[PDB]
């Protein structure tokens, strides 16, 4: 049995789109994801995220059962289009009323809340302008993080600019697989760079309007890459994934710079001259923690989602699979955390996203047994607890998800959560690893 840290936090996560529903309630207007997913196509089934879990009506229901679960934070993110509309004007009082009770409620409950200012759900009217690809974008990102900060900064203390933009800027504009759905290297390249100006606009906005005890982080899905051989070309691979993955963004929002060996893998595709003059130093700004997500890692040796390195040619990492086919491996957890603390060692750390799919069912009694999900979750969290023992400074870990939910282009076909949601009805049934979990998060201890 592992012991965590003290004060290890202990908490869920879930997406605005993905488990709010109330799609055409209180004055939201579409984002690029209802668009995407009402495309022929698009989205398994055509599912929408009109209704997902309906969380926007029962929000009081869900608080409560994080409550029973003993969890010490709560990862949400907050909706654009709820709260400023089309992506520009003045702020929709009605939509941030909808976060202000859902923090507050938390906070009655003893919950830390911590929000997420954009988990790809953009106002489609910002991508009819251009979208990430056009810099106003980013402007129009920080205006809203500053309209955010301003109404929520007195409940909320923890925030997260961006969640996953690798997969906002290649799989949305490289590869299309994503909303909006573009295929363009060139487009994906500009938008990864406005997504590391507006998180850095949004931290200066932050910065400038929260309490001075507030924390400000970005939460970025590191791809562990490793080499399906010794090869030295397959080490050559690992790079090139890697600065694609990862340094696009760790380098100009940690360090204040593009890394050279990616301006040089892409000087095929572009010049880079959209990255104007002091872009980079405006990314740049001090995060109090970086927020880590981890699923499964990489091997590897026009449409893609990595511009400039068709050379190489990726495989099915070794190990057991969830729902999505993806190989579970809690070593990757492990290295991954190791080379943070070792590129990082000053920028503690926390796992905002950590979790796995299986095919869940609720039995003729009612109950719906996980032990799949209990084993996966133990087992990363074992390689956390490892990575602090070697010296990582890892402060939490927040299980993806605390509902079944709209996986985006799978649609409600893949389950994540620890508690389980009866589309039809919205019927909360919480999975035996909830129960499991809510023991973690009230002892600490791993058996
Ligand atoms: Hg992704
Ligand atoms: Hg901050
Ligand atoms: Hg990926």
């Amino acid at each position: 049995a592992l012991t965590f840290p003290e004060g290890f936090l202990w908490g869920s996560a879930t997406a605005s789109y993905q488990i709010e529903g109330a799609a055409a309630e209180d004055g939201r207007t579409p984002s690029i994801w209802d668009t995407y997913a009402r495309t022929p196509g698009r989205v398994r089934n055509g599912d929408t995220g009109d209704v997902a879990t309906d969380h926007y009506h029962r929000w009081r229901e869900d608080v409560a059962l994080m409550a029973e679960l003993g969890l010490g934070a709560y990862r949400f993110s907050l909706a654009w289009p709820r709260i400023q509309p089309t992506g520009r004007g003045p702020a929709l009082q009605k939509g941030l009323d909808f976060y202000r009770r859902l923090a507050d409620e938390l906070l009655a409950k003893g919950i830390q809340p911590v929000a997420t200012l954009y988990h790809w759900d953009l106002p489609q009217e910002l991508e009819n302008a251009g979208g990430w690809p056009e810099r106003a974008t980013a402007e129009r990102f920080a205006e809203y993080a500053a309209i955010a900060a301003d109404a929520l900064g007195d409940r909320v203390k923890t925030w997260t600019t961006l969640n996953e933009p690798w997969c906002s800027a290649f799989l949305g504009y490289g590869s299309g697989v994503h909303a909006p759905g573009r295929t363009d290297p060139v487009a994906a390249l500009r938008a990864a760079h406005h997504l590391n100006l507006g998180h850095g606009l949004a931290v200066q906005a932050l910065r400038d309007r929260l309490p001075a005890d507030a924390q400000c982080s970005v939460t970025l899905n590191i791809h562990h890459v490793r080499p399906l051989t010794d090869s030295d070309a397959d080490a050559d691979a690992v790079r090139r994934i890697d600065a694609l993955a990862n340094r696009v963004f760790t380098g100009p929002m940690l360090q204040g710079a593009y890394p050279e060996d990616l301006v040089k893998d892409t000087a095929g595709l572009t010049d880079w001259s959209f990255v104007r003059d002091g872009d980079l130093r405006l990314a740049h700004q001090k995060l109090d923690f970086l927020g880590v997500n981890y699923y499964s890692p990489t091997l590897v040796s026009a449409h893609s989602p990595w511009p400039g390195a068709d050379r190489v040619a990726f495989h099915q990492p070794p190990g057991e699979t969830t729902a999505m086919g993806w190989a579970v491996d809690p070593s990757g957890l492990y290295e991954l955390l190791r080379r943070l603390s070792s590129d990082f060692p000053a920028l503690p750390l926390v796992i905002t996203e950590n979790g796995a799919a299986f095919h869940d069912y609720a039995d003729p009694e009612g109950n719906v047994n996980d032990p799949e999900r209990i084993a996966y979750v133990r087992d990363h969290l074992a390689a956390v607890h490892r990575a602090i023992k070697d010296g990582s400074d890892v402060r939490g870990y927040f299980l993806w998800s605390l509902l079944d939910n709209f996986e985006w282009a799978h649609g409600y076909s893949k389950r994540f959560g620890a508690v389980y949601v009866d589309y039809p009805t919205g019927t909360r049934i919480p999975k035996a690893s909830a129960r499991w979990y809510a023991e973690v998060a009230r002892t600490g201890v791993l058996p």
